């Protein structure tokens, strides 16, 4: 509780920068065929705000895990000449730029 506006600002932030919404729901292997047999730990922003309210995060550390989980799920199932690898990427790097000390 002493982290949980903290992480809402930086999830807020977080989710501005994929104004498609790429990454804001779970991704179903409806429209991405084979993707929980290739992604064992799916992540995505909507069960990132899940767990915030939920309390389910202890630390900054362990929200930025997810945060890198998803990002790098992207850049594993998505070739990197794809729009959401290239969005994954720069995404990551910015917002673990926003997110150090």
């Amino acid at each position: 509780t002493p982290i949980q506006q903290l992480l809402e600002h930086f999830l807020r932030q977080l989710q501005r920068k994929d104004p498609h919404g790429f990454f804001a729901f779970p991704v179903t292997d409806a429209i991405a065929p084979g993707y929980s047999m290739i992604i064992k730990h799916p992540m995505d922003f909507g069960t990132m705000k899940d767990k915030i309210v939920a309390n389910e995060y202890k630390s900054v550390t362990e929200f930025k895990a997810d945060f890198k989980l998803m990002c790098d799920n992207a850049m594993t199932y998505n070739r990197p000449d794809t729009v959401y690898y290239k969005l994954a990427k720069k995404i990551l790097h910015a917002g673990f730029k926003m997110m150090s000390k």
